[PDB]
């Protein structure tokens, strides 16, 4: 089997991407944030505290003839931005772009933090990291990809995120028309539960490539590119007036600037992020200070190849017995 679904930016900045997902019988379609940095499929639901729902579409398990309570199971998750959610668990039929999994754990939120309530466009998350990170207790649950894998034509999914435009998530096949050149594959460590890999270096604009190993994760659920402070300082030093602002929480730059590109290495190959992809717009409405798309990872504990980096590539998440990642230009 295969599946193919369009993913759409939630706003004009590409702050996140939503993909429609069918849950239950008859189908209830929710728009989920596909997140290769976590491993829980959770949704706003008829069980979510009413004051914490503001415009989201909810899953109502009592209206699904295939829903079954997973008795005794609870979940609770905290993310890198400080947001969180928790609740109980149903199994139900879940379909993505024509690919159907029966018995998928659907984690129904009883509580969500304010940042989720405030994002009316995101009805939940669909985790695509390794199932060892799934938070369901006392019986850990499998991700949608892990459940689908055996049925897929090939044990892979691909992320093709657009810049200010829709893109595609494919399951079970590699669309050879969706990228240019060849795909360069690179090793993955699953030890922390992430799609963790080592970039071979970077360049700023037209500058020379610096060969240096940068361990990080491929995370479709993180907006920005978070890299070591040395790398990030070298980038912003090429932008007149750019500075790190403790009050804003990162590097800002004059909105009048033209940003240089940023290149990252994948083995001997190179992915080029155009400068425009690094502009996240005014820090507050009407400001002439703009927020940068490349930020320091120093306070995180891990480097994160988020959407800023991934949207510049066609990315293969290869879930073979030994997982690997593939990157192609597009
Ligand atoms: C909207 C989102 C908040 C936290 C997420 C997890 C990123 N890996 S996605």
């Amino acid at each position: 089997s295969t599946g193919s679904a369009t993913t759409t930016p939630i706003d004009s900045l590409d702050d996140a991407y939503i993909t429609p997902v069918q849950i239950g019988t008859p189908a209830q379609t929710l728009n989920l944030d596909f997140d290769t940095g976590s491993s829980d499929l959770w949704v706003f639901s008829s069980e979510t505290t009413a004051s914490e729902v503001d415009g989201q579409t909810i899953y109502t398990p009592s209206k699904s003839t295939t829903a079954k309570l997973l008795s005794g199971a609870t979940w609770s998750i905290s993310y890198g931005d400080g947001s969180s959610s928790s609740g109980d668990v149903y199994t139900d039929t879940v379909s993505v772009g024509g690919l159907t999994v029966t018995g998928q754990a659907v984690e129904s939120a009883k509580k969500v933090s304010s940042s989720f309530t405030e994002d009316s466009t995101i009805d939940g998350l669909l985790g695509l990291a390794f199932s060892t990170l799934n938070t369901v207790s006392p019986t850990q649950q499998k991700t949608f990809f892990d459940n689908a894998k055996a049925s897929l034509d090939s044990p892979v999914f691909t992320a093709d995120l657009g810049y200010h435009a829709p893109g595609t998530y494919n399951f079970g096949f590699i669309d050879t028309t969706a990228y240019t050149g060849s795909i360069t594959y690179t090793a993955v460590s699953t030890k922390q539960g992430f799609w963790e890999w080592t970039s071979t270096g970077y360049a700023v604009g037209s500058g020379t490539f610096k060969s240096t190993s940068i361990d990080g994760i491929a995370d479709t659920g993180t907006t920005l590119l978070y890299l070591p402070a040395t790398v990030v300082s070298a980038y912003w030093a090429q932008v007149s007036g750019a500075k790190s602002s403790s009050s804003v929480g990162g590097y800002v730059f004059p909105c009048s600037a033209t940003l240089p590109s940023f290149t990252f290495g994948v083995g001997s190959a190179r992915i080029v992020i155009p400068g425009d992809y690094i502009d996240f717009g005014p820090i507050s409405t009407g400001s002439s200070s703009c927020f940068g798309g490349i930020q320091s990872s120093a306070g995180i504990g891990i480097n994160i190849f988020g959407d800023v980096a991934l949207k510049a590539a066609f990315v293969v998440f290869n879930g073979a017995t030994t997982p690997t990642l593939g990157f192609a230009s597009k």
